């Protein structure tokens, strides 16, 4: 009585009842419906390139059974928490008769490693020609050890796509195949949510790096993203989070500037020949006495002079625009200039610049008031010698502790994410960063799960089909799997699909022209 | 290698009935009814779209159109000492709920405040066509109404009290989508408005300029030109919506004053136009008429400046630019060292600021300065906001109102500094790459969520402009972490709902 | 109890009068209850 | 009884207004016709503003 169910309620009838059952039979003859029609077809997943400079068994499609291979599941898996069945992989390839080659796809069991190499072409696998003409029908089973998966279960069987024979040429390119997938007759969801009711724990590595590049920010300085590069060794003091919310930096993923105070002081230096120099108190501080966002690089040694005229310093500190950033009256302030950022010792009228932010912090820049402001760091520029792009050089890097670092790593090579910053006389100017954006706001405010020999690896697409593997370490830092491939070739507006958890020393995977 | 009997094992650790969020009520909306709401007086409307269970909600991104009916519990929570009775009136479809007590003459249910069981309405779904499609309005409603008042014997608190009445929905015996469509593909006439605003706080930022989000304001009208864009892709300002800033071209003083007392005042190129002739994000908001004067190095002395940061370009060399300071925007030929031209984008564009070297720049709008009387946002006056030729604006649409959005922006004297902004930044670059369902007579609408249980739809026009059901609802009283949730288009000449402390 | 439309209410009456008074008024005019729908009319 | 008020300009009256026995229209009708309100009895037209008063 007291007591409602799930279920349950007066039933109430007003107005107008207009007959449902008849109506419901014309509109269902209108429109013909089966149960589920995402199973009765096909639909496009994803083309991969084959290049006819891919030797025999370098692997061309990696994928795991998901909910993610079909479109109209992977919208549906939202509602749900599990699944099971089997997926239906149409494959095609598309090339001139002239060209010659065979495919060979493999279900890989779970147990099995997805690598390339000859050895994989000995379990069962479906074939297919260049010259084929036909879409090739195969099935994947779901080989299971548990009774139903999770949303992310790393441990699911596999697809793997091998070239057998490479693609011949007579004359003297790349043809292109395309994936098409399908809910099994046996595929069926499992515990049911509702969408907006966010995965698992909150803890999710799919919530790292956003699915589209329109958001795809860096961690060192503000721009739009123009793609990445390979090093031997990868370094960043500051915006760098790691797995455990720990940071040796000195800022907020915030990335909104520097919320500093001026003293009026102008330091006595050359009343000519130089703009002087005021020290700096920072306004807000997460870690010890460092202002919130001085720039992790610019030159030790920054020999103010002759700077009167214009910033016209080699080997610069970042100049950067300035605001007020609040009065109650007028304006307190005078014809704010552009600041250049330094720290360490103003043993002259030139600061001694170390590489550690332990120093007293300073600014030149033509100030006279006191009073709170906020700069943006907003230019830059090296002598004409150089060509290395912002974040290249050890010794530039800044340091308040212990600098983080990843090495070449188990057949990976960690990764900076190369974005545009406002420089001069340096060629397409571009900044490295170890994280974007949004993997710093997150590993900030939630932690996370990654292993501590275990990647979080994510298959990035171009357009045209290309893809490669980009995976967060427990350090927070990006690896892939190759020591170069041609990233240039790579179509700016890229996507990313969370592709599991893969450990850490295992080679990663890659497919570009 | 597979088996049934897997799937089998599945079925009976999980117990899944394969279609099962038909069976049970979720959640839609709680409606306070107060012992002040006087007789007929709506508590809720809501006319038949799928678009309010949140599990349809997500199916229906999926298909093209849809049928049937649906089901609407009430769960009326009222101690058994209160006495009231709430109306129930399906309306035909296309008659308007325009007064509450008009309706009454319908045929109505009655609902007492004291029921011990909730009340399961089945809003007919009444059509010419045979199947409805994902925009369609023109639907049956369902009205309830207040028939006699909640009477509560209780009045040592004299007045504030309360009864709540919680909302969930189920699909009919007989809804079943008709079309399948892939998810993100744009229907004919639009795409889906549920993309509009974001799901979280966090992302919200102002189209009119940059900072964080504050807060809401009320207006009886209206008007914002610059990055503001309808649902069908027109927009009237001049910018890309990517708060990138206005990059010029500089010009040396050959127009400059040439009998100054102050610095000068520098014609420029906007190098980048969408608009013929207008720089690419040239600051809305100033004033009319600004005096230079006494402008010796301070700017303070200006009243309504809109002062710039500035950054050099694509100037691939040696930094040969002086030290670029601020810049003040401005607009139209003077004899002197002021501007006095305004009210249009006609005029020739001038840079307030010591250059000396000609070149290519970028300039971001960085800080206001005020008279020392203000008590008025940024953007308060029609005749401040700058026009290229047309103002859109919105007054009063059947009873709801005109909404700004509002963000901090440093700005001289006003104590606690806001811009007024007509789009939030998100649903600008959206309505600029797409079209949207929002038809012309409709009414998008979203749910705003805090904390507390303060809610109130904001909804979204045809033109693009974001309204409110009442004109002075408390919005002081709301917490920070905002949420959105898309719920419906609902009839652009019915009342948004809201219902906060 | 949720009260219908129709009414589910409760009747009351004083001291009535007859319902073949209401046959007598039918007498007096024979109002046939539908007519409008039986003849024609000039256009 | 009631007047229904009007405004027509006026000197040295606040909030100038005017008396009226009969709107325009209720008087424009009672002169075309012979309406069948009796001796006795009233004509009752319900006034509702906006908002329900």
């Amino acid at each position: 009585p007291d007591i409602t169910g799930e279920e349950q309620g007066v039933a109430v009838a007003t107005g107008t009842q207009p007959s449902a059952p008849a109506m419901a039979t014309l509109a269902t003859a209108a429109t013909g419906t089966m149960p589920e029609e995402w199973k009765t077809f096909f639909s496009y997943y994803t083309t991969v390139n084959w290049s006819t400079t891919d030797e025999t068994g370098k692997v061309l499609f990696v994928q795991g059974l998901s909910p993610r291979m079909n479109p109209f599941l992977d919208h549906l898996a939202k509602m749900y928490t599990g699944w099971s069945g089997s997926m239906e992989i149409r494959f095609t390839i598309s090339g001139s008769g002239v060209f010659g080659g065979k495919l060979a796809a493999v279900m890989v069991p779970p147990g099995i490693g997805t690598e390339g190499g000859t050895s994989l072409l000995q379990f069962p696998h479906v074939l297919v020609d260049a010259r084929q003409t036909e879409p090739v029908i195969f099935n994947i089973p779901d080989i299971r050890t548990v009774l139903w998966h999770d949303m992310h279960d790393t441990l699911t069987a596999h697809l793997v796509i091998l070239v057998y024979n490479d693609l011949l040429n007579p004359y003297q390119t790349s043809c292109t195949v395309t994936v098409e997938t399908r809910g099994g007759t046996d595929f069926e969801f499992h515990l049911l949510k509702p969408p907006s009711r966010k995965m698992i724990f909150g803890a999710d590595p799919s919530r790292l790096i956003p699915k589209k590049s329109m958001f795809w920010e860096g961690n060192r300085l503000p721009g739009e993203f123009k793609g990445f590069s390979i090093k031997p060794l990868v370094f960043q003091a500051n915006r760098h989070f790691d797995c455990k919310r720990q940071t040796f930096g000195w800022s907020t993923p915030e990335h909104a500037g520097v919320k500093l105070n001026i003293q009026r002081q102008n330091l006595d230096t050359e009343d000519k020949t130089d703009i002087g120099v005021h020290l700096v108190t920072g306004l807000k501080t997460i870690k010890s006495q460092v202002p919130d966002g001085w720039p992790d690089y610019y030159g030790r040694n920054i020999i103010l002079a002759n700077t009167t005229a214009s910033f016209g310093e080699v080997s610069e500190a970042m100049l950067g625009t300035v605001v007020p950033y609040r009065v109650s009256g007028k304006l307190e302030w005078r014809h704010l200039p552009e600041i250049a950022f330094a720290n360490g010792t103003a043993k002259n009228s030139t600061i001694v610049c170390g590489k550690y932010l332990t120093g007293n912090f300073y600014v030149g820049g033509n100030f006279t008031q006191q009073g709170n402001v906020v700069v943006y760091p907003a230019f830059w520029t090296s002598k004409h010698g150089d060509t290395k792009c912002i974040g290249e050089d050890e010794d530039m890097v800044k340091r308040i502790d212990v600098l983080p670092q990843a090495q070449t790593t188990g057949g990976n090579y960690p990764i900076y994410y190369v974005t545009e910053f406002p420089a001069a006389y340096l060629p397409a100017p571009r900044v490295y960063n170890s994280q974007l954006l949004w993997t710093s706001r997150l590993l900030a405010q939630d932690v996370y799960d990654i292993g501590p020999e275990a990647l979080a690896v994510f298959k990035i697409k171009d357009s045209a089909g290309n893809w490669f593997d980009i995976g967060i370490s427990c350090e927070g830092f990006s690896f892939v799997g190759a020591p170069t491939l041609p990233f240039s070739s790579l179509q700016f507006p890229l996507e990313a699909s969370y592709v599991g958890m893969a450990s850490a020393y295992n080679k990663l995977q890659h497919n570009i022209a």
